[PDB]
């Protein structure tokens, strides 16, 4: 096995608000009929303990290294707006424009917490 676990983490972190990112741009274009309970009720678990996961190793690593990129703010605010991220894209309680910033946002912190995990390098 060789993973770089944490970095791991945040390139799925990444596909998933890219991914909810999509399934609110283009739903509406496809008939998308789900409901709000079978194949949800996982994700949520899935994502919920995700973010936490990855706050618990991110934290770490910028006590250990320094947050240089990334802000730590944005670290702990990343766990918590992905969650709402997740929730408001299937829900559709989201309009429009705090979507995308917050998936910006996310991507943004993630972009930088990736280069400064690589920037330690994994043993």
């Amino acid at each position: 096995m060789l993973s770089q676990t944490l970095l791991e983490m945040t390139e799925q972190m990444i596909e998933v608000a890219e991914k909810g990112a999509d399934r609110y741009q283009e739903g509406k274009n496809s008939n998308h009929s789900y409901d709000f309970f079978e194949t949800i009720k996982p994700a949520v678990e899935e994502n919920d303990e995700l973010a936490a996961r990855w706050a618990e190793g991110a934290l770490e690593l910028i006590k250990v290294r320094r947050p240089k990129y990334v802000h730590k703010e944005q670290i702990e605010a990343v766990k918590d707006n992905f969650l709402e991220l997740v929730l408001q894209s299937y829900v559709h309680h989201i309009h429009k424009k705090r979507f995308k910033d917050i998936t910006e946002s996310v991507l943004y912190t993630l972009h930088a917490v990736k280069d400064e995990i690589a920037r330690e390098d994994s043993r």
